[PDB]
């Protein structure tokens, strides 16, 4: 096919156009991007005297564990403890481990930074060492550290001791441990709370996150990161939805909650931390708001609403206001930062199109008192799209789509004959995940994808050079979800998984990756593709360099050659980059072949005038420069 590029720009693709979709699903907060290593860390949330609330912990010879609602909690937020015993007749270590998320990294390059509180809940003449480390699960030590504890401490107590392992591990089956020489501490009872463990932490923030999945996030050039939900923000109910305030300050005051996808957020991973990440890798946030709804169905009344519209007021301070004007900018302030992050888009709610019945006055009554507070703040509705009608008209949609590869080839075209009237549109979910029509949503036997393919990658791309054309309308797309620990999933595919120790980058990443690093400021239009085709491309220049990107997604079985034709330009280079992604249609990268699927670079003869022959089920990028 010969593609024609028009050396005239039609408009700027916007710098927002590619990011990242987050919320704690699948272990992608606690367990994942948030680096704490201990799983249950605070028996937060789990009922007491019962074996889940046990859950991630072992003792250590023959100690004796339960966990209880203490009389005299470390903090009112974290009303349980661990109440541990040493029989009378006793000796050696004793004591108990912490399994991990599925295990635990233990690296001699790193330092671990370990922490606990205790008490005695009864004095004693206890006098010994308190040990803490790391083994392997066969119970061998390889890292330890140690203080002198008293019986006659009956105060809540921390130890915070570094670890520096004497090995690494062979593997990931490594605990956390804690141990009392059991002679000197036999018929002893210490009451634990608040446990963490952590590694070295991206860009040594202190309560941050894991370096090698947040500089995987960092590789794929993403300008925006969509946050904390998705159907993890709703709650089940109005009482177990996701609240900024209970995220922020110390960890000993955060309650945590039960999450939408079974298991206990700590909240560790909070707002503050989510801003600082994004500073620290220059996204700006998609942030979301809790609107009036919870995922059981119920539908806040109107005549409710006004605390918790004054909640997300609260929610939007903490990130933008002044110090001096509200206690939540104040609160990040004293948090140590001062200066305002960076926040132009709000999020009202989460797929409000189940909950539409409601969603024109709870969108009304939020939008109108958020906006008339933060008038610089665009505002995403839920809902589909102008169905229902609402009030203030949104200036943005949230669409969201989980199909099959062949779906997104053939709708590469959605937006083309969507009106250009002011509204702009966020792809803020999007995933090929299933190659079943009429089961989309069911199992790995029936046709769901357990990672994305070559082939799934490729039908979104072919659909992504179609959000590009269209972004004049279309202002930030993400994959989702983005994160998946391998030990514990709750949807497939994902774009990232790992387990303990590793990273496994999809397929789609690599497409993701190939569209975001790859992106001008001026979009160059082009012959079209045909409507319902297999094979689709779409042009971008950087206005500064000249620098012109040709993405080129072969969605089919069969390869087919593109001749471009580009001398209406001044000038073309004699050479240009390629880069290409192609493999066996249904090819994944698996943890047990983790780059099987991984993107090729190469330099090419280009000019004026060049051919390209895209194999089937490939995404290629070639740049050139023009002036
Ligand atoms: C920018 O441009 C867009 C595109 O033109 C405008 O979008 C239109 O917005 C209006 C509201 O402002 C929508 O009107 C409602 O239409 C429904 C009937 O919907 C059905 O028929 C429509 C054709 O008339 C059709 O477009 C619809 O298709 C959509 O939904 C289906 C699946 O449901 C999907 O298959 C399509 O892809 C579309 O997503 C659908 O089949 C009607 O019932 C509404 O009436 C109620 O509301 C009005 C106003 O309050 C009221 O007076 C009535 O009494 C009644 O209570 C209403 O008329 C129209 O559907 C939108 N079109 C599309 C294509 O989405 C948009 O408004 C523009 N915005 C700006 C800022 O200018
Ligand atoms: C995160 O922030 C949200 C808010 O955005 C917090 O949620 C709010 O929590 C408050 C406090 O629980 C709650 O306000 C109460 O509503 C209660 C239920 O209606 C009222 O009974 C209660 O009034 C009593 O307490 C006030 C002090 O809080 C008094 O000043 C008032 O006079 C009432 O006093 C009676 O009761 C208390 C015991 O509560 C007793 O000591 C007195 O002697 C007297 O008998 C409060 O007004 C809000 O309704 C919640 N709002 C929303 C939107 O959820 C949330 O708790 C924060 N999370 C964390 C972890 O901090
Ligand atoms: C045991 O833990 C303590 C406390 O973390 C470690 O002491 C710190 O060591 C670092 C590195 O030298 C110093 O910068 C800190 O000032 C020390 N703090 C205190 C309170 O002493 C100690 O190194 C650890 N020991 C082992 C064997 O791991
Ligand atoms: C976490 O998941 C990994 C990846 O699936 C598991 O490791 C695989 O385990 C199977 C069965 O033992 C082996 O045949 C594979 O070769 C393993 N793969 C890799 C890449 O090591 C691991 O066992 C899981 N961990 C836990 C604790 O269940």
């Amino acid at each position: 096919v010969t593609v024609t590029v028009n050396k005239n720009p039609s408009h700027t693709v916007p710098s927002t156009l590619y990011g990242l979709m987050f919320e704690d699903i699948n272990h992608s907060g606690d367990g994942g991007l948030y680096a704490e290593l201990l799983q249950n860390r605070a028996f937060q949330q789990v009922t007491p005297n019962t074996a889940a609330a046990l859950a991630a912990w072992h003792p250590i010879s023959n100690a004796k564990l339960a966990v209880i609602q203490d009389p005299s909690p470390v903090s009112n937020a974290l009303p349980n403890s661990l109440q541990f015993s040493v029989p009378s007749g006793s000796s050696g270590r004793v004591g108990f481990t912490n399994e991990g998320f599925w295990g635990i990294k233990v690296d001699s390059t790193w330092t671990y930074k370990a922490s606990l509180f205790f008490r005695f809940p009864t004095s004693s003449s206890f006098s010994g060492a308190l040990t803490v480390g790391l083994q392997t699960n066969a119970g061998r030590v390889l890292a330890q550290n140690s203080t002198q504890i008293r019986g006659t401490t009956t105060k809540w107590t921390q130890i915070n001791l570094e670890l520096h392992p004497t090995a690494s591990a062979p593997d990931v089956s490594n605990s956390f441990f804690v141990t009392i020489d059991g002679a000197a501490g036999a018929g002893q009872t210490i009451n634990f709370a608040m446990f963490s463990l952590f590694p070295p932490t991206f860009k040594n923030r202190p309560n941050g996150l894991r370096a090698d999945i947040a500089e995987t996030l960092a590789e794929m050039g993403p300008s925006f990161f969509r946050f904390p939900g998705g159907n993890n923000l709703e709650g089940q109910t109005t009482a177990t939805r996701w609240q900024w305030n209970a995220t922020v300050g110390s960890l000993l005051d955060r309650p945590g909650r039960v999450g939408d996808w079974g298991y206990v957020n700590t909240d560790g991973l909070g707002l503050l931390e989510y801003l600082q990440f994004f500073e620290d890798t220059g996204m700006e946030p998609i942030m979301a708001v809790w609107a009036g709804y919870s995922l059981g169905g119920t539908s806040l009344a109107e005549n409710q609403l006004a605390p918790y519209i004054q909640q997300a007021i609260d929610q939007i301070n903490f990130v933008i206001g002044d110090p001096a004007k509200s206690a939540p900018a104040a609160l990040r302030a004293s948090l140590g930062h001062p200066e305002p992050f960076t926040l132009r888009f709000v999020e009202v709610g989460n797929e409000d199109f189940f909950a539409a019945g409601s969603y024109p006055y709870r969108w009304h009554d939020f939008v109108t008192a958020l906006q008339a507070q933060f008038p610089q703040i665009r505002f995403i509705a839920t809902t589909n799209a102008w169905n229902p009608v609402l009030s203030p008209v949104p200036q943005s949609y949230d669409v969201h789509v989980y199909q099959t590869p062949t779906w997104f080839y053939q709708n590469a075209f959605y937006y083309d004959g969507f009106q250009r009237n002011g509204t702009t549109y966020f792809e803020g979910e999007y995933a090929a995940i299933s190659t079943n029509a009429n089961d989309l949503f069911g199992t790995v036997a029936d046709g769901r994808l357990a990672f994305p393919t070559v082939q799934s990658a490729t039908g979104e791309a072919a659909f992504m050079t179609g959000l590009e054309r269209n972004s004049d309308i279309v202002f930030a797309a993400s994959y989702a979800p983005l994160l998946q620990h391998v030990n514990s999933t709750q949807w497939t595919p994902d774009l990232v998984s790992y387990d303990a120790g590793s990273v496994i980058k999809s397929t789609s990443f690599f497409a993701q990756k190939l569209f975001a690093l790859n992106k001008g400021d001026q979009y160059l239009p082009s012959t079209l593709p045909t409507n319902g085709g297999t094979l689709h491309w779409s042009i971008t220049r950087a206005s500064s360099s000249g620098k012109t990107f040709i993405k080129i997604a072969n969605a089919g079985s069969s390869a087919q050659s593109l001749t471009f034709q580009l001398t209406q330009f001044n000038s073309v280079s004699s050479t240009g980059t390629l880069q290409v992604l192609t493999g066996p249609e249904t090819a994944s990268n698996t943890p047990e072949a983790p780059q099987a699927i991984v993107p090729k670079t190469s330099t090419i003869g280009t000019g004026k005038t060049f051919t390209y022959n895209a194999p089937a089920f490939s995404v290629s990028v070639i740049t050139v420069t023009t002036n």
